[PDB]
């Protein structure tokens, strides 16, 4: 029983992990964006 | 006769102990999950 | 009489697990979107 | 009961949730507000 | 008279159940109104 | 004899939670408009 | 018993709001003013 | 000889009941006065 | 012999009430000390 | 048969050990990997 | 008969602690390392 | 026995803020002087 | 036979008595320095 | 019997106290170390 | 046990020590270089 039961919760976790990371991805990448468009927008004018 | 009682109740614990077993495997699957998704939803955020 | 006792034991924990389940989707999806617009909302601005 | 007693939670959870995010809309309208007539008032003039 | 006894105090348990049943479902319906209300309140603000 | 002690028990119960939600109101208030004060105040000038 | 216990805790719960609102008055008080000074006489001169 | 028993029982449980409530609503006031200080002197500061 | 037990229990109650008063006291002027002379060290040069 | 059990014992002890080893350094691992990439994106852009 | 009755139940009594005592070694040594582990892993990243 | 423990730690706890206090004066002199160092030679040249 | 029985009994349970506050006198004294070291040093700095 | 037996205790006590505090020393010294090295590097740069 | 369980645990705990500032040294090297390059790089120029 603890065989499947880690191995169901690890498996789990990993997945949890992947849509985690796929969504920090996506915020990190807009906020980065948006910052980088105010400074180069704001400087180079 | 004691050799029949003792194991009818041995195979009857052993059977308690294999339901008792699924049982908690489900709850703390459920638990666990919760506390991930609470944890990771959280602080990926 | 054990069968229908775990049985029924474990049909209602996974009812539980169910109602619980979609209590905390609504309570933390309402909290993630609430930082989530106070985050934007300010440094976007 | 457990029927009930979930059910009543939720709804209550989803009044609190409408309560809070009257309260927070207010508040963040007001800073962004007093936050974009310093910056615009202090850069126009 | 074991019939009528074992059927008495079933109904008795049964009974008491109900009963115990409704109270904690106050109970835990005040408890988490609050912390919920604690929870929101703080963290909106 | 189990009937009258019920219901008294619930409704000391209830009136306990009149009391408890009075003085958590008052506190949550008065944490809340500190932190208000603190904030608008800090920010605002 | 009840009674004067939550009386009595309500009381002391209002009398320390009332020392704390003192306090925070006089803090805050005097951190705006240094910064308002701060900011004053630099800018004038 | 049964009635004497019972009621001299039962007042000695009503006098211990009072006693104890006296002894438990002093030490409560105190110990959720001094959480009570901590917490809004922590803060407030 | 209730009332002496009781009597007693209660005067060493409030002793240890008055010492822990006095300890918690200290330990809480210390550290708002501390915090305080770092803040306005802090801000003020 | 105090020999056997407690040898069975400390291996399952062990076993367990080493599951939980591996999950924690998978989450440990996620979680300090996407706390570095926030950190280096954020302050690198 | 006392004698080495005494004798082997002290006896057995000692092993068993010397069991008791390798397997809690064991078992504490894991949680604090995992504990450590976390703790350092996430303060000093 | 109450009265030697608690005059003992409240010896230690006044022990403890002698030497915290030395301490948080040295890092705060230090990190003062530096900032202000700093402000000073920046600003005058 | 009662008195001397019963003396000795309140006798060695004094003893008994004096021994215990001695050693919980160490460990309270122990865990409380810990404790407080912990906390100032970690905040001090 | 209880002399030697509380004495033994207390004394065994005493031993874990001390390695316990040459741990915690450790363990304390290292990450106020680390703090301050973050600390003093990051703002001096 | 206790002397190879405390000391066990010491040698852990050093070694951990010793990979946490490891792994410090490398990250605060990095971030202090590129901060002092931007720094340097801007001003420069």
């Amino acid at each position: 029983p603890a065989k499947a039961a880690f191995d169901s919760l690890q498996a789990s976790a990993t997945e949890y992990i992947g849509y985690a990371w796929a969504m920090v991805v996506v915020i990190v990448g807009a906020t980065i964006g948006i910052k980088l468009f105010k400074k180069f927008t704001s400087k180079a004018s």
